[PDB]
C-alpha cells in the first residue's frame, strides 16, 4: 500500500493524494484533491488487499448506497460516500471530507475533555445518527471516537491560568458518523466478536448474541470519554474488562453468567478475579463506581451521569433505546 498512498500519487487519473488523515487495520485514509471537480478536497479510503478487508469494504459501500440514497441530504449525519474504484488491486472509496476525529481532537489537545454543551451537542447528534441506523433495520457494531469525526475541527487556542496550559476550544461541534464496514443487517449473520474491545457490551463479552443495544452500550462508554478524556476500559483483557465493568458498575446478573458460553470467566457463577492480586488492585484504586467520576454535583453533571448510566444497563433486554435517549432530560437545553 505504501507505493501508492504517497503524497502525490494520483488515483483513478483523478484524485491526487494531499496527505494520510488516518490509518486503521484496514488500510487508510488520504485527504485527495478531485482534479476533475475543479480541485474539491475528497477523502479516500484506500483498503489493504486482504480478503476480509476487501470483503468489509464491499459490505460498507452496499450499506452506505441505501443509507446514502434513504437519506441523500445527510439529515441524520451518516458520511456520504461519492463513489468507490480499484486501483493497483485496492478498493478505494471517495467520501466527502471532514475534519478530526473526536479521538485525535483529544488526543491532540492533550487528553482533556470536551466542554458539556459540546458534549451534549455530540451525544445528541451521535444518538440521532445511530438511531436512524437502528430504524433501518442496522446495528452499527464499531463505534467509537475514532469512528465519529467533526464536520470541521478547527479551534480557537488560548491559555488557560487554571490548567497552567494552552488550550484548545473547538469551535463547531458538529459531527457525522464513519465506518460501516462491521454494520450489520437485522437477518445477516452476526459475528461472534464485533466492536473495538474498549466500547464492547457485555453481551458481546460473553457470546450471549446481540443486536442494536451493543451499540448504545458503546455510545454510554464514549460519552463518559468525552466527559473524562480518557478511555474509561483501557485493558486488552476480557477478564480484567469484566473486572472493571464490576468495580464501575456492580456485579453482572446472574442470568447473563449462567447463559454464557465463556465459562473459563467464571467459577461457580461470580466473576474468577482475584481483588488482592497485582490485576486486582490496580483494578481498585484506579476504576470506582460510575457516579464517582463525576467532576460536579452540578444537575446538569448528573443528567449526563443519568443517560450514561442507563445505556451501560448490563442487561441488553433493559438497556435504554436511542429512541428514548433522545427525549432525556439532559438534551432539554438543545430544544425550544
Ligand atoms: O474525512 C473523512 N471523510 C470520511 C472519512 C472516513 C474515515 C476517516 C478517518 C479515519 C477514521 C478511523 C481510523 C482511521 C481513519 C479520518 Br481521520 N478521516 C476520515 C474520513
Ligand atoms: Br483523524
Ligand atoms: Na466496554
Amino acid at each position: 500500500m505504501h507505493l501508492i498512498c504517497q503524497s502525490g500519487d494520483v488515483l483513478s487519473a483523478r484524485y491526487e493524494i494531499v496527505d494520510t488523515l488516518g490509518e486503521g487495520a484496514f488500510g487508510k485514509v488520504v485527504e485527495c484533491i478531485d482534479h476533475k471537480a475543479g480541485g474539491r478536497h475528497v477523502a479516500v479510503k484506500i483498503v489493504k488487499n486482504v480478503d476480509r478487508y476487501c470483503e468489509a469494504a464491499r459490505s460498507e459501500i452496499q450499506v452506505l448506497e441505501h443509507l446514502n440514497t434513504t437519506d441523500p441530504n445527510s439529515t441524520f449525519r451518516c458520511v456520504q460516500m461519492l463513489e468507490w474504484f480499484e486501483h493497483h488491486g485496492h478498493i478505494c472509496i471517495v467520501f466527502e471530507l471532514l475534519g478530526l476525529s473526536t479521538y485525535d481532537f483529544i488526543k491532540e489537545n492533550g487528553f482533556l475533555p470536551f466542554r458539556l454543551d459540546h458534549i451534549r451537542k455530540m451525544a445528541y447528534q451521535i444518538c440521532k445518527s445511530v438511531n436512524f441506523l437502528h430504524s433501518n433495520k442496522l446495528t452499527h457494531t464499531d463505534l467509537k471516537p475514532e469512528n465519529i469525526l467533526f464536520v470541521q475541527s478547527d479551534y480557537t487556542e488560548a491559555y488557560n491560568p487554571k490548567i497552567k496550559r494552552d488550550e484548545r476550544t473547538l469551535i463547531n461541534p458538529d459531527i457525522k458518523v464513519v465506518d460501516f464496514g462491521s454494520a450489520t443487517y437485522d437477518d445477516e449473520h452476526h459475528s461472534t466478536l464485533v466492536s473495538t474491545r474498549h466500547y464492547r457490551a457485555p453481551e458481546v463479552i460473553l457470546a450471549l448474541g446481540w443486536s442494536q443495544p451493543c451499540d448504545v452500550w458503546s455510545i454510554g462508554c464514549i460519552l463518559i470519554e468525552y466527559y473524562l478524556g480518557f478511555t474509561v476500559f483501557p485493558t486488552h483483557d476480557s477478564k480484567e474488562h469484566l473486572a472493571m465493568m464490576e468495580r464501575i458498575l456492580g456485579p453482572l446478573p446472574k442470568h447473563m453468567i449462567q447463559k454464557t458460553r465463556k465459562r473459563k470467566y467464571f467459577h461457580h457463577d461470580r466473576l474468577d478475579w482475584d481483588e488482592h492480586s497485582s490485576a486486582g488492585r490496580y483494578v481498585s484504586r484506579a476504576c470506582k463506581p460510575l457516579k464517582e467520576f463525576m467532576l460536579s454535583q452540578d444537575v446538569e453533571h448528573e443528567r449526563l451521569f443519568d443517560l450514561i448510566q442507563k445505556m451501560l444497563e448490563y442487561d441488553p433486554a433493559k438497556r435504554i433505546t436511542l429512541r428514548e435517549a433522545l427525549k432525556h432530560p439532559f438534551f432539554d437545553l438543545l430544544k425550544k
